[PDB]
């Protein structure tokens, strides 16, 4: 809520929260830096570029069932946020974080996701690949 | 310096000093007797300061080239996320220590997450190998 | 009775008796001092009779409703595969104990495989939880 | 080689070995019982029927790289065999077993596969699903 973020970063986060709540990530590329990077909980190699990033985030948003945000933590520079969440992928109840870095202008530049436990990560990865057909 | 509660900030300062020295002998002092550890590997938490101290000491013997990066605080000044990079052999990894403290500054919940899958696999493998090594006394 | 070497057959008979009693206290006697254990979880083997005995005793405290089914022998009468069914909580599982013996009938290699993925995950989780429990002495 | 199997079972195994060596499982359904079952190292639910079984086995045969058979063990009734193998799925070096049960007539009735370690199983499952598109 009253998180000590930079005005621009706070505005993007507010918009991001609104998209997730509506379970509709269509307006998302507007919030992304053209060269935004996505760091998968599954892979080392990041996904470079706003089109690719928007597509993976939309895929991930459809895979997670019973998605709920919990703790929200901000870095001292007001440009990075960690959004703690709970979710499930089929039978697997998981726990995770959306670690978002914004630039001075409030654009999402880095979006890093981590999931726990192993079983939850496995289920997420399985479904992401199954959905990564078309 | 982050917008943390005084006591939480003091424990974090001590925790940082312990990690920098790569010596968690003073760790049971920072933990709540009923502290919980949430493994990046397992669903079931590890309950109690003795168990928690032991796993946190073990995890310390596994992580190579461990380095802290971003540090983020929750608005209540009771929770912190310490972003880190590390390696387990050839496996380059990325992770978080998500620590929740009480009013008195004691660690109550310590949740770890690691990425990518390959890094998590390597961590789990080595954690088990170490615990097996310690038991073969 | 399988077409096994006399000594191998005698160790297998003793191993079966130990498992039936759910008491592997006599296990170090059946192992070669340099015996190797190949985990269904990990790549890296566990070397030495003390380590091997300890993991095989631990695996014994995890498997519920453990039952042996088919028993198959290699043509050299030095290797055996003991097919089993077991459960880890809700996780119904299937597995094999693939044992290699020496001329003297000592266990030299003990390789375990478990299926399906869900069963293996549950086994690994519990194995680690037990080793953590034993170390919290 | 000189494994104490029933004549019919031995003949099917000989044919199975020949297909694997040629890395061509086209003549396979002939060796299968119409109601043959495949027990995946990935799933509990078996795959019922010779058409389904032949298809998964062909898929698995294409996924495994550097496939090599090692120990071969026979049950005392000469109707079950365990074929120990080494293989790799991309970066992952694995170890496994083909546990085949034959009927009196030598038809494959049950084909159960197990793979170790966890990392190898994960890689196998990932690739099987990726290939389970068409």
């Amino acid at each position: 809520t009253s998180l000590p973020l930079e005005a621009n970063a706070a505005a993007t986060l507010a918009e991001w929260h609104g998209l997730i709540a509506r379970r509709d990530l269509s307006g998302l590329p507007r919030l992304l830096h053209p060269d935004a990077v996505f760091r998968s909980p599954m892979a080392h190699k990041p996904y470079a570029g706003a089109p690719v990033v928007s597509m993976i985030l939309n895929t991930v948003l459809t895979v997670f069932e019973d998605f709920a945000y919990h703790r929200q933590l901000a870095s001292a520079d007001g440009r990075s946020v960690v959004l703690e969440f709970s979710a499930r992928v089929g039978e697997r109840e998981l726990k995770g974080i959306d670690m978002i870095r914004f630039d001075d202008d409030g654009r999402i530049v880095d979006f890093e996701v981590m999931v726990r436990p192993m079983s939850g990560l496995q289920a997420l990865g399985e479904e992401m690949g199954r959905r990564l057909a078309s």
